[PDB]
């Protein structure tokens, strides 16, 4: 499959909209990773201008760099070039082989600047999760998928849809009336979610049953499993990432001082 100078590769995601695949470009002779969406697809045009819209202010070694949006108004399908990070997600969840305490903090450290960037240039990721956490050949993990991500004016998202992973919504966002959220606490308790995930390969709330995931969310204490055992203080960490009260959660500028963190 060739699209002007690059050749369409094997599919290496699947992601909130559309699919990503390895695409070879023969300019510059090194590989991109391009997201392909079905404009057909996607009616069943503009929530992908306002992805490009926020993809294109961001640039930073911690956020997956868009390169260029390849979109024929005569073609179905629209194209989104983007750095390709080698070796790809963090981890696959659940998994039997989950992080250390040493290599979590590593990555936890780059999301915490992701994260920051993120809400500084006014955008809600609204998908924090491992498998969107890609390791580059430099060891650091860049944060991917802007198919759900907000921008807000002001100082904080006001929200009122549910979009993203189930097992990573927040509670406050799961109530059966229209309620109104913010933003910023969401990504607080994916990071707080995924971080639970890295050291101990499984998701802190799971079912198979739709509604019962979400009554778990909201109603059922945070608990650990029995193995791997984990330091204290990055308990106290995830237990405050994790709290179903987005008034008293941990907010970023407190996790960038907890002792877990600084130590
Ligand atoms: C083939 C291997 C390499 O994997 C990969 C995968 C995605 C990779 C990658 C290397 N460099 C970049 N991206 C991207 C880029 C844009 C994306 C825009 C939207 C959504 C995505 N993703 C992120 C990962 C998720 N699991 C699926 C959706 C995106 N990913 C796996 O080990 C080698």
């Amino acid at each position: 499959m060739q699209l002007n100078q690059y050749t369409l590769k094997d599919e290496i995601g699947k992601g909130s909209y559309g699919v990503v695949k390895l695409a070879y470009n023969e300019n510059d002779n090194t590989y991109y990773a391009m997201k392909v969406l079905s404009k057909k697809k996607l009616i069943r045009i503009e929530q992908v201008y306002q992805e490009i819209a926020i993809l294109k202010k961001l640039d930073h070694p911690n956020v997956v760099k868009l390169v260029e949006v390849l979109d024929d108004p005569n073609e179905d399908h629209l194209y989104m070039v983007f750095e390709l990070v080698n070796q790809g997600p963090v981890m696959e969840v659940p998994t039997l082989k989950p992080l250390s305490e040493d290599q979590a903090r590593f990555y936890f450290q780059d999301l915490i600047k992701g994260i920051e960037y993120l809400h500084y240039q006014k955008i809600i990721h609204r998908d924090i999760k491992p498998s969107n956490l890609l390791v580059g050949e430099d060891g650091h993990i860049k944060i991917a998928d802007f198919g759900v991500s907000n921008e807000f004016k002001g100082s904080d998202a006001l929200l009122s849809n549910t979009v993203g992973t189930p097992a990573f919504m927040a509670p406050e966002s799961l109530s059966e009336t229209r309620k109104i959220f913010s933003g910023k606490a969401l990504d607080v308790w994916a990071m707080g979610v995924t971080l639970y995930c890295f050291v101990f390969g499984q998701c802190p709330f799971m079912d198979e049953r739709i509604m019962c995931l979400h009554s778990k969310i909201k109603s059922q204490a945070l608990e650990f499993p029995d193995q791997p055992d984990i330091a204290e203080d990055l308990k106290d960490l995830i237990t405050r990432m994790l709290d179903k009260n987005p008034e008293s959660r941990i907010v970023v500028p407190e996790i960038k001082l907890h002792p877990w963190v600084t130590r």
